[PDB]
């Protein structure tokens, strides 16, 4: 069940390289990536999924000099994943959406995907042009994501560590990302925890819910 | 099957006020929020969960002017989550965290607590005094929640759906979130679906792999 998922998961300090995901968890854990909900299905995010020793190689140059310890846990891990967000909301990606819900069977008529895409649109553009918080709009859409994959993962049976400790404007060069209109925001490392794993063992803690939880 | 989870769940777009959560299912989503994960388990959040009709309708003056569609979601779902994030990061916060991390027995001496502390502030700091970010990061771990959150619901076998349709002054303004030092960001009405309930039988849509994801 799935509060056993959440109580007994942890952070991974160190993964054991020889452990890969089987073809069907690889497929799996993209399957998560994609299936993530998103505000108005915007699905503002690209994903670089590497399993190559060479492209974990890449990733890993990110982290090189100042995030020495996230290093290690890009590199021994079977699969590395980086969430990206879109650095824009343009509307060829608005319609992209729209197009594909439309693809997909959602709408009865054009009034219905016609009123669908207005209202994507309108909020939008709020977040563009009145809050002027797009980019940030989007990047919490990526760590909606990130949430939704870590459980994921763990209910899966694999490990996993959420990674901010690592230079994002190295990653996105390695990558081209900025040409491409995204930037790289969490990385994580996908597999299976090694002995060295001092996590694996220690008590969870969180805040009491005396503190953090108001019923009313 | 987590995956069956993922394809499964969907935006509950209307309620059956009714069908109650068990206590054990109301005690299920209240561990949920509190062991999500977060960077340097900063966990700056606070969560309102509204049960009651007065609670509920406290949360739905929300739904006011752009954001009405909201109102009957909040009003009939079983209990409604108003996720918050701190406005500020502070010393007293990450006192608190370092202190929690020690009583739950994870430090095995002064030196090992000390280096954490050291840590958090290190990051903390930096997010705060350098990028002047610490407000975006913040909300960023509260939509990462989100994510777990919606995951681990549908697998408990409960709707929810995430709005952030719902106007934040007012509901910041009912609940006195900004003095206490908190902001409201996302609320996800949790409960079970009614038969007017559209979405829970219309198709999924997603972007294509061969659009948002690149294997290396
Ligand atoms: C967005 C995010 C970024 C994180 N960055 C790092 C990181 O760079 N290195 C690290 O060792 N752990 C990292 N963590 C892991 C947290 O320290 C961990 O989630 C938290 O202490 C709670 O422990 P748990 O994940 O074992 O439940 C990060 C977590 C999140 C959610
Ligand atoms: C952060 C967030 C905010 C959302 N806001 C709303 C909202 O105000 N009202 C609404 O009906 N649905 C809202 N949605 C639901 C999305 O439209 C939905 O997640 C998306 O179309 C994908 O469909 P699914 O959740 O059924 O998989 C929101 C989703 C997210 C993740």
């Amino acid at each position: 069940d799935i509060i056993s998922v959440a109580l007994k998961r942890h952070s991974t300090k160190a993964f054991d390289a020889s452990k890969k995901l089987t073809p069907e968890q690889a497929e799996q854990i993209k399957t998560l990536l994609q299936y993530s909900p998103s505000s108005l299905n915007s699905q503002p995010w690209h994903f670089i999924v590497a399993s190559t020793e060479e492209g974990k190689a890449r990733v890993a140059k990110s982290a090189a000099g100042n995030y020495v310890f996230s290093e290690r846990k890009m590199l021994d891990a079977s699969h590395v994943v980086v969430f990206c967000a879109k650095t824009a909301m343009d509307d060829v990606w608005l319609k992209l959406v729209v197009d594909q819900e439309d693809a997909d069977g959602r709408f009865a008529t054009p009034e219905a995907k016609a009123a669908n895409d207005k209202g994507r649109k309108f909020f939008a553009d709020m977040h563009r042009k009145d809050l002027h918080d797009d980019a940030e709009w989007m990047a919490k859409q990526v760590y909606l994501n990130v949430g939704n994959f870590l459980l994921g993962v763990a209910a899966l049976g694999l490990d996993a560590v959420p990674i901010e400790g690592f230079d994002a404007a190295i990653l996105d060069a390695e990558f081209g990302l900025k040409e491409k209109g995204y930037t790289s925001l969490v990385v994580v490392p996908v597999g299976h925890h090694s002995v060295e794993d001092f996590n694996a063992t220690l008590p969870k803690s969180r805040l009491p819910q005396n503190i953090t939880l108001t019923e009313v």
